[PDB]
């Protein structure tokens, strides 16, 4: 399925693309960032 992509803002229906993950922050919105090693 489509996904949203890393530096990018999560969707309501959608996850973060296979390789980042969606992460909520402070701020109270949340964005998908690329996995760390």
């Amino acid at each position: 399925a489509i996904c949203t992509g890393a530096d990018r803002p999560c969707a309501a229906c959608c996850p973060c693309c296979p390789g980042t993950s969606c992460k909520a922050e402070s701020n109270g919105v949340s964005y998908c960032r690329k996995d760390e090693p």
